[PDB]
């Protein structure tokens, strides 16, 4: 149907201003901190601490195959990158300071992101 093209048009525009907006969050970790997976291999208990692991390269997976229907789930994926390292290691680690300063800067993004979400449609 029509319908169901203009709903697809819709969620391929969505897709491409996700992909802008995971461009800018990721330049916020120049330390490539957040870019791809905890390694069970490396971190062999992380399973029994984290139970929902998320990453920059698995976001960018998701977004390709336009598995973000709205923006409230590219957040919440985002939200686990930060929520999961601040529990995981302790304040004193680089990996906390950089997942605070992720959150911070990231906030600036979103807040605007989420303004041309709502004003667009």
């Amino acid at each position: 149907s029509m319908e169901q093209v203009a709903m697809e048009l819709r969620l391929t525009e969505l897709t491409r201003l996700l992909r802008s907006v995971l461009d800018q969050l990721q330049d916020k970790d120049p330390a490539r901190i957040f870019a791809q997976p905890v390694s069970l291999k490396e971190v062999p208990d992380y399973l029994d601490h984290i139970k929902h692991p998320m990453d920059f390269a698995t976001m960018r997976k998701r977004l390709e195959a336009q598995g973000y229907k709205n923006l409230h789930e590219f957040e919440e994926d985002f939200d686990l990158i930060i929520d999961n390292c601040m529990k995981y290691n302790a304040r004193d680690t680089v990996f906390y300071r950089a997942a605070v300063r992720l959150r911070d800067q990231g906030g600036v993004v979103l807040r605007q992101a989420r303004r041309e979400v709502d004003s667009i449609g």
